[PDB]
């Protein structure tokens, strides 16, 4: 009754050469070249198609440079105002939700996907996510890692390079790998 | 009275959505895309776009491989003999100085470009930078990340993965995160 | 000697000129069949696979699954075993041999780095360069961002968690993380 999407959405072990998540992922594909040419050459349809390409966003104007790659695209959700700077991946196998007046800096990676730590079950042809859910007015330093299952508080800002484990508290700076908090944001 | 673009070279805040600015960012990242393509294909041509691109070069030969990545173009300053390899990024918002005979690994990140700490005014629509400067010799190895208003002194060695928070003095080898000298070279 | 080339002394690990007629040669032939490859991979044709088997030394089941935008400087010294998979923008700099073992798999922006330069500023200037291969074993995942640093092996079943740096030798069976990469606990099975 199940499908492997379902699975995958749920966090489950799901086959990722299930028949429609292939070819959601080369749909996924052939539209980011297409949104990654629209936003070289500065072409205004670059938003007609990210709108097409993001699960949702909050104002239709999310401004993502390029190159821009994603798993699939429509379980990405950004709020107002979503910023992201050059090269930025992400594995949206799970959900990413993304509050309002977000910032990605350039190389900032956010991953749900994940793979068991024993090679068996690693090479079954199964694999899983966690959602990754980032707050309001959060920016994401350069060269950033946000790993699944993790969440951002409001106003959190993360260093660049930073390595993000663990969930991060509203109002603090991290840093590090892995990352830690390293300032108390007041206000 | 100062622009937009005046202010942002200057390290002051700047609107980023200033006319000017848009402009400019939008043009760079159309010959950019030209650039890539020239180099990827192996084009002779791909110098001449590249020195349209970049603010100067020493000699006119810099070697950047694809797909590099940068804000403006015009604010990037190179001395002789530059390679860049695969990924490259400067985020040039302010000057980015570089000396003669340096070289990139892949996926170096060069960054002028940053934010209020505090979330209001972050979201105002003005942001800052701060510029780089980086010596004569100096290897930077692969994904290292150099931070807003540092300067790398002349033979400094960048292991891979480091990241650059503070100035690195001349002669030395940092690495980790954030960097700190490891080794001094003789 | 009497006919080696700056080309056999790159594959030996040997100091080498990098802007030797050959190597560059070979390396702009590699950018051009990796931007065909890339295209190929990003808009789904199948003969992306014909293209990777040109590109790569070798792979032993032809059908390495390898993401966009991929990386490398000559193709050639790279080997991967069965069922190989590289997720977005992985780099490989193979100017040595980069053997990869069965079921290995890289998660985005993975670099394998055997390219390396003297650490004093005459000789690293000096238009010569050289390179230490890297081995990885069987059923190796390696973490988002990942550096593989020159002359490093990996044992199998070696898991390396994102964004670790690997400046040394991972026995077998071990997680490893951080900048260096230091053990994290073992995996048996």
């Amino acid at each position: 009754m199940k499908t492997e999407k379902d699975k995958m959405l749920a966090g489950e072990m799901y086959i990722a050469d299930d028949e429609e998540l292939v070819a959601d992922r080369v749909e996924a594909k052939r539209l980011t070249r297409l949104y990654n040419e629209a936003v070289e050459t500065g072409d205004e349809r670059r938003f007609t198609l990210l709108n097409q390409l993001l699960g949702s966003s909050a104002d239709g104007k999310a401004q993502i440079n390029p190159d821009f790659r994603c798993d699939y695209g429509y379980n990405i959700h950004v709020g107002k105002s979503f910023f992201a700077n050059f090269n930025c991946v992400i594995l949206d196998v799970c959900e990413v939700r993304i509050g309002d007046h977000c910032m990605f800096a350039p190389g900032v990676h956010i991953y749900t996907a994940t793979h068991p730590l024993h090679p068996v079950e690693r090479n079954s042809g199964k694999e899983y996510g966690k959602p990754v859910k980032i707050g309001n007015n959060v920016w994401v330093g350069g060269g950033a890692i946000i790993n699944p299952g993790v969440s951002i508080g409001d106003n959190a800002v993360i260093a660049s390079g930073a390595v993000v484990t663990k969930d991060v508290p509203n109002n603090v700076v991290v840093g590090g790998n892995p990352a830690k908090v390293i300032k108390t944001i007041e206000e």
